[PDB]
């Protein structure tokens, strides 16, 4: 199944799926230098460092546009990052880190998508494709 989603920022990224489920946002959560998610949800103590990236959505969200980058220099951030209902915020951060956000309508996704498989989110088209 491939969906079609929202797109805010370009590129296309290609990683493994990894679903936090909690709504978490980038108001910290992840080690600015180590890539490590020292938040927890159930899959606390793994780095995002070149996987995908999905949530339903972040609560606050007053904060995150500078980690985005950081993380990114760093090699330890996400490739690419789904949501049901983003935030600008984090839209700006993700067009400077180069991390494709897109937005999806449907609750579908979050059904299909689990942590382990490959997601190819291709933000050119707006696309998010589901490989087994």
């Amino acid at each position: 199944v491939k969906f079609a989603c929202r797109a805010i920022t370009r590129g296309r990224a290609e990683g493994e799926a990894l679903v936090t489920k909690e709504y978490i946002s980038f108001l910290g959560g992840i080690d600015k230098e180590t890539g490590i998610v020292k938040e927890d949800c159930e899959i606390k103590g793994e780095s995002v460092a070149g996987r995908i990236l999905v949530f339903p959505g972040g609560k606050g969200s007053t904060v995150g546009s500078y980690v985005l980058l950081n993380l990114r220099k760093n090699g330890v951030a996400p490739k690419a990052i789904i949501n049901k209902k983003t935030e600008t915020i984090i839209a700006v951060g993700a067009a400077m880190a180069e991390i494709p956000l897109v937005e999806v309508r449907d609750e579908k996704f979050f059904e299909a998508v689990k942590t382990g498989d490959r997601v190819v989110v291709n933000a050119d088209e707006g696309y998010v494709e589901l490989i087994e």
